[PDB]
């Protein structure tokens, strides 16, 4: 037993992630098959961020000016595009650590696992959620753009995320791979509003579900609730509105577990309004929201890839 | 910027991991040159491990009664033999994945990650700490048995933990990879006490370094201490006591942020006395013990592998 926060196997991206460099700047791409992947911005200067016509930069910029590195391998371009926000680099080589993968664009308050790389070399891994306002809370210091977030599924590795920005307040915004921004943002260097977050119900109650799995229960109590009753308190604290989707998709945890989802949403109606008093879940004191159901049901059966 | 709990990219031990089956019992095993480590305990049944006699257990088995597989590969096991409380079967074949790799006897407070397998598949990847009473606090399921904690410098993995049992309590126990268990436990299914367990008060400190080096600086106060005053405190909330030689660990994000380590103990003891007040510190509402100093550093500093 016991329940972390846990990040997928970074192996099969490790063996991806390449240095690409432009005239100054270096950052990280994402070797598949014989293209590499990152943020256009790699055509920047320092200056040009504050309002850059990536259009007529990168019309400056022939294959030969882009150095693509393997870790000592040199790989040779022989093609380059832009798509949305990032470029495609067309290699002679195809990369023989290509896992089978997909693109995927994900859905706010789905998780996926990060790894944080630093020309080109991997540093670490962590898992983090999508907020619902579309920007990510992770650790990304300079030369971190063009890292990426994932999945796994047995054998198939779901890339969801390419990081390209820190935004002016600390939490950091991206794209697909395709090259669009989740949420509103540009990669530009300019002040970009956010917006309201808020915290992903979903997610609570999984948790709740798995602290209750886990022997921590001291939060169950003897109400229940409504879903609409439910939804007046989750607007005043901020909580996305629950849905019967949401309700089906707990329906497995709450099948293990005997507890009927709308009791354990009464649970933490209490915790809401009455807060914590000093105790933990999970050896938490703030309601956790980044963990999926799926996550949870994952860690509780012990899948693997 | 940002600060994660982050993990070691884990894909120099995912090659590394096996599948180790003798008679009715499977877990993972550390396929190294030509040796697959793992838990001696993998010879026993379900009522062998309340009252193991490992080395007569053991003798009655041959280097043909041990089932070692990698992925799909089927090593040839051509000896066995035990050591402290882990199993060594030579196999006729040297894993051409093996990294660089060291075998090193960690202390308590230190981090490592944790890969866990099933089946000698990995399954997720997650930062731990070694607690001062010697357990850990991991997410460990059946068959988990066998999975490592390591931790990484540039292209060397230093092999720390392999995981052993499941205490009554919930907590982890499990040994070096010479065998010899961290703290008093055995590989017995019996009540076995962890005792008394602290908080690790340099992690706690070099957190609050990264704290104030993001942003989170509230805490910050307008009192000093001494170290004999800070240990009473220490010593009050149940916290390992400070000494120099933690003085000079937190040095460098000493002259980093220009914070005196025992001002930092002042907003500490504050901290301790009267609460966060419902206020968060890097997205936490309790103290955080499991980043050691180099953690910090590390993660402020982008080192890369």
């Amino acid at each position: 037993s016991g329940f972390r926060k846990m990040a997928f196997p970074s192996g099969k991206v490790e063996g991806c992630m390449v240095q690409v460099t432009c005239g100054t700047t270096t950052l990280n791409g994402l070797w598949l098959d014989d293209v590499v992947y990152c943020p256009r911005h790699v055509i920047c200067t320092s200056e040009d961020m504050l309002n850059p016509n990536y259009e007529d930069l990168l019309i400056r910029k022939s294959n030969h000016n882009f150095l693509v590195q393997a870790g000592n391998v040199q790989l040779r371009v022989i093609g380059h595009s832009m798509q949305n926000c990032v470029l495609k680099l067309k290699v002679d080589t195809a990369n023989p650590k290509t896992p089978k993968y997909k693109f995927v664009r994900i859905q706010p308050g789905q998780t996926f696992s990060v790894l944080a790389c630093y020309n080109g070399s991997p540093s670490g891994v962590y898992q983090c959620a999508m907020r619902p306002n579309f920007t990510i809370k992770g650790s990304f210091l300079n030369g971190s753009c063009g890292s990426v977030g994932f999945n796994i599924d047995y054998d198939c590795v779901s890339f969801c995320y390419m990081h390209h920005m820190e935004l002016p307040t600390g939490v950091h915004a991206g794209t697909d791979l395709e090259g669009n921004f989740y949420g509103p943002f540009v990669d530009r260097q300019t002040a970009q509003a956010a917006g309201t977050d808020t915290t992903i119900t979903v997610n609570v109650l999984a948790w709740l579900y798995a602290a209750v799995i886990n022997g921590d229960r001291w939060f169950l109590n003897r109400f229940t609730t409504t879903l609409n009753d439910f939804n007046l308190v989750a607007m005043k604290y901020n909580y996305e509105p629950l849905t019967q989707d949401h309700v089906d998709i707990l329906g497995p945890l709450s099948a293990q577990t005997g507890i009927a989802v709308l009791d354990m949403c009464a649970s933490l109606k209490e915790l809401l309004q009455n807060g914590m008093n000093g105790r933990t879940i999970l050896g938490s004191a703030l309601l956790e929201d980044e963990f999926t159901p799926f996550d949870v049901v994952r860690q509780c059966s012990g899948v693997t890839f």
